[PDB]
RNA sequence: GGUGCUAAGAUUAAUCAGGAUGUUUUUGUACUCGAAAGAAGCUACAAAGAUAAGGCUUCAUGCCGAAAUC
DNA sequence: GCTCCTTTATCCTGATTAATCTTAGCAC
DNA sequence: AAAGGAGC
């Protein structure tokens, strides 16, 4: 029997076939949408955002306790919030402030303490006075030109400003001690080291340094260093360690071939020669082996991308011999390997200093020698940033001798010396998508082996190329052209800056991305492609903050993190671009060149790549909800791990189940060669792909039989499906929009109602204006201004709609719908609120009554005159009951937001009383029998009692709170329904809108839960237990 | 075809430290109404508060909450 | 009650560790 | 993609 596997990011196709007969024994499709674990990006983003906001709020709490302890303010209730803190930040610079005015000035400073990778207050206040606003990024007029500002300042300048304030206060006030000044500046300027992370000695967290086990790490990334290829409980050596340098050159030398393999002695010559000579390269070493022992006679050396020969040259050692306050020759091996550990992993003074103190014996270093090691590590980031060797040192020491003694390379030597736990298999893998699909692929083969015994062969499709030589040469030419323009960009940055042919290592400190910034910089003709302005190398390197690397098509939508989706632009031009493509954004941007100019530049030049040109000019209105390379990387990763784990399992246990490999491009043409047809948008193709995989393996060796069986029209209608149920609570609970509500009468009601508000963020975009007219043609009274400012609406905005075009002839002589608000803007500036003396504020956003408040989460401030809510509440599970009096089913729906952390306990749970309240409000009778609980992707069987039809569905959720017992379902064999698809008569047909929403509380109904193993074998469940499971 | 070491070129993953926003509440100022006191809560700016629902203990460079465990 | 229709926050700056392909040079 | 009020 032969087992095929098509492992993917959200599916694994399974299929078995009796090799002699060619008969199909099992076909199956295992599904687990990869979108669930791909959301980890959202989880990390939100965890990090919460930490930034937690600490910003903690900064002003820490400031409160500082003012309390100093005895300057005890009562924080009478603290005004309507004075100008920016002006007191200027007054305090020279004149005396009240303690309340000082606390307002410093609290304002702590909430915007600037970047750290005329004082700021005076720059901010001047923007307050001359343009009426300071925050965010906005446009300002600059003598005919529009310029862009943003409230971003160095933390150094904020600290500089605050210091002058408090020192000036000190001469007026004595309660302001030197310690008070010290403690505040740490509140203001304090940051955590990136290699420490969260926590404190009492606040244990395994995200950071203070581990819950009680251990305190020096650097939280040390534990992430890889393990040895053969010693899984041994960390690997630094590239710059002595052990790894000796192993590297030793194996380099034996892989040469010489007229006289080199002898044992012959290597120690070269090792000593290169170790004690200062300058060393590949030629000059070979120039020594040849001209001192014919370089053309030596062969078997690894070659450059370009074609230069290369070899290991103890580069790390030579540089470490240059140290003046220490002598590398005076240190033994494990001390020099340990030194390279510390200097590879740590990039900061304190991290190195702490690691030296805690890993070496107390008398091992002096301050001056750690002082030199600090300056040394920074000056050689290019060497200690190269990472780690694939081997531990332990293994190399069991290998370096025998590489001296014998002429064999590492592969040759290791030969000489000589069911799957899916969780341990994926214990140390930090990619939840790869870790999941691997875990799914192994759970299957274990169940396949249980039901069938071992197999002659288990075949895994791989996505590796097979290329002929024209093509192969076709890859290195490109990979070499890639390395060529980086050098070309660096060389050019060097001459433009230094005039020399190399940039000083001083410029890359705290700015390792410069090598890439320069590369895109060179590709954009040294011009920012949104401003049309030149980017001077001096400005870039010398003033790095003025620029940012924009994702051309924003990553929120595309997830395309390649170079071809990146451009170096001025920072303000990237912030104004926002979550938009240049096409959507450029013409609307105030400080920017026209999209036409950008088009011209892009087509005109010979610097941008082919794919970079499409992305900069796609007039495609891409969107986040329109019906990626991570998929390819992770599929390769998952399939591989499964393969290796299978081979190694069948040797260490000697099962002699062969394990073969097939490539995707071969299966694709085979499927074309055979009579294989793919059903549109269906999960069937994962299964039959796996049978093409199993079949590929027995090709050398009933063949037509298998195919005919396969071709059978009747074949698909009996392929099995199994889905991974999701029981997890505490997923994303709702949409993020925070909604206001008001009491109003809208449309057909004559009783005040609670309406959720909506708002048009900017009426000067086309999307902003089209939204305006949809609401306008339907019911102008929806706009809150219509009701609360009819003068502005009737005497400003209605004339504008009347007297400005809503369309226009474009560049191409094609009528395009234009925006009357926008066309007024270009002429008179912003539409302004109605006023007698032309004094009204500008108009940018319009709130309107949207929809009636229904289901929601209440986040209402005690302060608020109206409720504030969150909407689109996501569901967790549905509890199925049955009422004997009515003979109908009653379905209770639980949402993530029904569970919470219990005060006091800290347990995440729902209580019976709340569960009983939900049970009531959902129409479940308190005297009704519990039947089962359905989670997402569980499967249902819905039977009609009267006509005996039955349909198998998978569960999604309980939908529509108002419509009791209503449930959204999904298909058994595909991702979604199309719409109008016929179901059993009781449920009619699925809504043409696509979503299958049916109520299951009708009399004529029968529903059972269906479990499957990962193979597709179904079990009918008609009752699970006496009561629902609520163990927490 | 699998695999080991090395180097490069491409992609991507996990995790940490920070910035500036956005949403909404309240207040102030402006705009509108009013003789003012104020009203209205639109519109703009500023400040203060909340920012997945919600929790923790050790009182702080405090900690956890959208993944995985099926 | 059953189906149609609208709706849905984001841009960056530092840093480390790991993976998978694809070329190369050697090899079981 | 799916919540759920709008719309009838
Ligand atoms: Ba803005
Ligand atoms: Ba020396
Ligand atoms: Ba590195
Ligand atoms: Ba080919
Ligand atoms: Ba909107
Ligand atoms: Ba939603
Ligand atoms: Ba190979
Ligand atoms: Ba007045
Ligand atoms: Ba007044
Ligand atoms: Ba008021
Ligand atoms: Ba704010
Ligand atoms: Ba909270
Ligand atoms: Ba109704
Ligand atoms: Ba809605
Ligand atoms: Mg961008
Ligand atoms: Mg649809």
């Amino acid at each position: 029997l032969v087992l095929g596997l098509d492992i993917g990011i959200g599916s694994v196709g399974v299929g078995i076939l009796n090799k002699v007969t060619g008969e199909i024994i099992h076909k199956n499709s295992r599904i687990f949408p990869a979108a669930q674990a791909e959301n980890n990006l959202v989880r990390r983003t939100n965890r990090q955002g919460r930490r930034l906001a937690r600490r910003k709020k903690h900064r002003r709490v820490r400031l409160n306790r500082l003012f309390e302890e100093s005895g300057l303010i005890t009562d924080f209730t009478k603290i005004s919030i309507n004075l100008n803190p920016y002006q007191l930040r200027v007054k305090g610079l020279t004149d005396e402030l009240s303690n309340e005015e000082l606390f307002i000035a410093l609290k304002n400073m702590v909430k915007h303490r600037g970047i750290s990778y005329k004082t700021p207050g005076q720059i901010q206040l001047e923007r307050y006075q001359t343009y009426g606003q300071l925050r965010g990024d906005f446009t300002v007029e600059k003598d005919g030109k529009k310029h862009r500002l943003i409230n971003v300042f160095p933390t150094s300048a904020y600290r500089s400003e605050a210091l002058r304030i408090l020192q000036t206060q000190q001469e007026f006030n004595p309660q302001i001690t030197d310690e008070f000044i010290n403690r505040y500046l740490e509140i203001l300027t304090g940051k955590r080291k990136y290699y420490h992370g969260p926590g404190n000695e009492k606040s244990r967290t395994d995200y950071g340094r203070y581990r819950t086990s009680g251990e305190t790490l020096d650097n939280i990334f040390g534990i992430l260093i890889g393990k040895c290829t053969f010693y899984p409980d041994e960390f690997r050596a630094a590239k710059a360690s002595y052990t790894a340098q000796e192993f590297n050159l030793l194996n380099d030398l034996n892989n040469l071939t010489v007229p006289t393999k080199l002898s044992k002695e012959q290597k120690n010559q070269i090792i000593n020669y290169v170790k004690n000579e200062k300058a060393m390269g590949p030629a000059k070493l070979f120039k020594y082996i040849a001209k001192l022992l014919d370089v053309a006679d030596i062969k078997g050396y690894r070659i450059d991308k370009s074609g230069k020969a290369e070899i290991h040259t103890f580069e790390a050692y030579r540089k470490m011999k240059t140290l003046e306050t220490l002598d590398i020759e005076q240190m033994d091996r494990e001390t020099l390997d340990k030194l390279a550990y510390v200097l590879t992993l740590n990039t900061e003074r304190e991290g190195i200093q702490e690691a030296l103190e805690h890993e070496f014996a107390d008398g091992s270093f002096s301050q001056k020698q750690v002082d030199e090691l600090v300056q040394f590590r920074k000056a050689n980031s290019s060497i200690f940033g190269k990472g780690w060797h694939n081997f531990s040192v332990k293994l190399m020491m069991e290998l370096i001798p025998e590489l001296y003694e014998t002429s064999e390379e590492q592969m040759t030597i290791l030969t000489r010396l000589g069911y799957i736990d899916e969780k341990l298999l994926t214990e140390e893998i930090y990619n939840p998508v790869v870790a999941k699909s691997v875990r799914q692929a192994i759970k299957i083969v274990n169940a396949a082996i249980k039901e069938y015994g071992d197999f002659d062969n288990i075949v895994i499709e791989m996505a590796r190329e097979t290329n002929e030589d024209d093509e192969k040469k076709a890859i290195q030419k490109i990979q070499k052209a890639n390395k060529d323009e980086k050098d070309a960009a660096m060389l050019k940055a060097a001459n433009q800056y230094n005039g020399k042919a190399e940039l000083p290592h001083s410029v890359f400190h705290g700015h390792k991305q410069l090598a890439t910034k320069i590369r895109l910089w060179h590709q954009q003709g040294e011009r920012c492609l949104y401003t049309g302005k030149t980017i001077s190398i001096h400005d870039l390197i010398n003033n790095s903050n003025q620029f940012e690397v924009d994702a051309i098509l924003p990553l929120s939508i595309t997830f395309d993190d390649s170079l071809a989706n990146k451009v170096l632009v001025y920072a303000t031009a990237n912030q104004e671009k926002g979550q938009r493509t240049p096409y959507q954004a450029l013409d609307s941007m105030d400080d920017a060149w026209s999209f036409r100019e950008l088009k011209a530049f892009v087509r005109e030049s010979k610097t941008l790549s082919n794919k970079k040109k499409e992305y900069l000019l796609t007039e495609e209105d891409i969107s986040k909800f329109d019906v990626i390379e991570r998929n390819l990387v992770d599929t390769r990763y998952a399939s591989r791990v499964v393969l290796n784990a299978l081979q190694e399992h069948f040797r260490a246990h000697k099962i002699d189940t062969k394990v073969s490999v097939v490539r995707g491009q071969f299966t694709s043409q085979l499927r074309r060669h055979w009579g294989i047809e793919k059903t549109r948008d269906t999960y069937h193709h994962h299964a039959v792909d796996a049978l093409i995989i199993a079949a590929s393996s027995q090709l050398n060796l009933p063949y037509q039989h298998f195919v005919d069986t396969l071709k059978s029209k009747e074949f698909e209608d009996s392929i099995l499906f199994s889905y991974q149920v999701d029981s997890k609570f505490n997923r994303k609970i709702s949409d993020a929009t925070i909604y206001a509500t008001r009491q109003a009468k809208v449309g057909k009601d004559k009783a005040d109602e609670t309406y959720v508000l909506g708002k048009i963020k900017d009426i000067y975009t086309q999307d902003g204006y089209d939204a305006f007219m949809k609401i306008y043609k339907k019911d102008k009274s929806k706009f809150l201004m219509y009701r609360h400012d009819p003068q502005t609406f009737e005497k400003v905005i209605e004339p504008i709609l009347e007297n400005y075009p809503n369309k226009q002839i474009n560049e191409k002589g094609k009528e395009v719908p234009c925006n009357p608000f926008l066309k007024y803007k270009e002429e008179h500036g912003y539409i302004r609120k109605y006023s007698k003396k032309g004094n009204g504020p500008e108009i940018k956003s319009l709130k309107y009554y949207d929809s009636k408040l229904g289901n929601h989460i209440d986040i209402t401030p005690k302060d608020s005159n109206n409720k504030v809510v969150l909407q689109s509440v996501s569901p967790w599970r549905a509890d199925v009951y049955f009422n004997k009096t009515t003979g109908k089913y009653e379905i209770l729906g639980l949402k993530y937001a029904d569970l919470q952390f219990e005060k006091g306990t800290g347990t995440y749970k729902i209580s019976q009383e709340k569960y009983n309240d939900i049970k009531k409000k959902e129409g479940v009778d308190s005297d009704s029998e519990f039947k089962f609980t359905l989670y997402k992707n569980d499967l249902l069987l819905v039977k009609d009692t009267e006509t005996k039809e039955q349909q198998l569905f998978r569960f999604l959720s309980r939908t529509m709170p108002k419509q009791k017992h209503y449930v959204e379902l999904k298909p058994y064999d595909k991702q979604k329904f199309e719409g109008g698809e016929a179901l059993i008569k009781v449920l009619g047909n699925v809504a043409n809108s696509g979503q299958c929403k049916k109520g299951l509380g009708k009399s004529n109904i029968s529903i059972y839960k269906v479990r499957t193993d990962v193979l597709g074998n179904q079990h009918i469940i008609k009752n699970e237990g006496d009561k629902p499971k609520l163990d927490f």
